[PDB]
């Protein structure tokens, strides 16, 4: 009776792990497709399953990081959203912190995404008229040539500067979607999705 | 590409259906064991998965009703909780409405649970000093001998009446747990639980 309760709890943890991978895959897919409402509802389902999980494997932690990363990128223009205990950290700064924590390859795409997030973390502050906040995000991020141009743009209050059009929010989203495509191909073979795809195929 | 999106959405619906049955089973188990915190977190996970489901089978609707029923029974003493658009309906009245809607056998246990919920819907109002609310719940529920004693108890403001000890809140919970045991045996063979149990067993 006591050992049965233990086996049940172990079975619940296995199922929660399969649910986390499936929800990450659905979240990645909605982000790639720009299905905003499906992304919001999938994010709510992922947050709840995560609260029901205790011990995490390195793989499950990377899966959660990916979910948290896309959540912050989707809210990158919502400066009112507080993702950290320190209320001064903006959503793109929180996404940058997670991007540098994921156990992943630091290839060319990784650094390009990192640098696009840094430029946009400042740019979103400038477009909202938050010039003093843009300087504060700058000090938190850069602590030379790229750094020098950004400080010049902040001091000139050049909200719609041409530099922000070359390294745009759209460009950041497109590069992030390329990475999301790689995560989609890696997680398409997870237990729940494979089994659900086989039922659908068998009905055709 | 368009047909692939359709097949993916169909696979997501199959997986959401398997997740709903698993979460109902975990919710039933936590309610039976009195694991209050596990019940709260499982209820949050079940509500999110339900919002991601559109077309529902008669079986999936009964599964949701069961989840909603246990949620209202668990909050039966929280008179501040509003489970209906009409703010006057108390949690036990909302549980009674769902109990009479489930496509299930109306056996002796069914009517005993129904009658225990009616007595307790009034009793919880009396114990909180809400005597006028107790009369209003009475009018909503009974619209003779059982009805007559209850009206007499309400008019006498007999909060700790002996009748409420014979047909107690504990007695209602115990009878509801007997029904929950039947739901547990029926849903233990659902896809996610069976597959998760087999992985646990194979590791022993
Ligand atoms: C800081 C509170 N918000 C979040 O952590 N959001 C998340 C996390 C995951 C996962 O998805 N949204
Ligand atoms: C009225 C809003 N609250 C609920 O419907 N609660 C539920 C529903 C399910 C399922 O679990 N809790």
């Amino acid at each position: 009776e006591e050992e049965d309760a233990g086996l049940v709890a172990e079975a619940e943890a296995v199922a929660a792990g399969w649910m986390l991978d499936f929800l990450c895959l659905s979240l990645c897919r909605a982000f790639r497709d720009g299905r905003s409402e499906d992304f919001r509802r999938t994010r709510n389902s992922a947050e709840a399953i995560i609260h029901g999980l205790s011990s995490l494997t390195a793989c499950q932690l990377r899966t959660i990081y990916i979910c948290q990363f896309l959540t912050r990128i989707a809210a990158g223009k919502t400066l009112d959203a507080q993702f950290e205990n320190d209320e001064r950290i903006t959503p793109l700064e929180s996404a940058l912190m997670i991007w540098g924590s994921i156990e992943k390859e630091h290839d060319k795409l990784h650094e390009e995404i990192q640098n696009l997030i840094k430029i946009q973390a400042i740019a979103v502050c400038m477009e909202n008229g938050n010039f003093k906040e843009a300087e504060e995000v700058f000090e938190r991020i850069f602590g030379m040539p790229f750094k020098s141009k950004l400080l010049m743009i902040i001091s000139q209050k050049d909200t719609f500067h041409s530099f922000f059009q070359h390294f745009s929010y759209n460009h950041m989203m497109e590069k992030i979607k390329s990475y999301v495509n790689y995560v989609l191909s890696e997680k398409s073979s997870t237990f729940l999705m494979k089994a659900a795809a086989k039922v659908v195929e068998s009905k055709r």
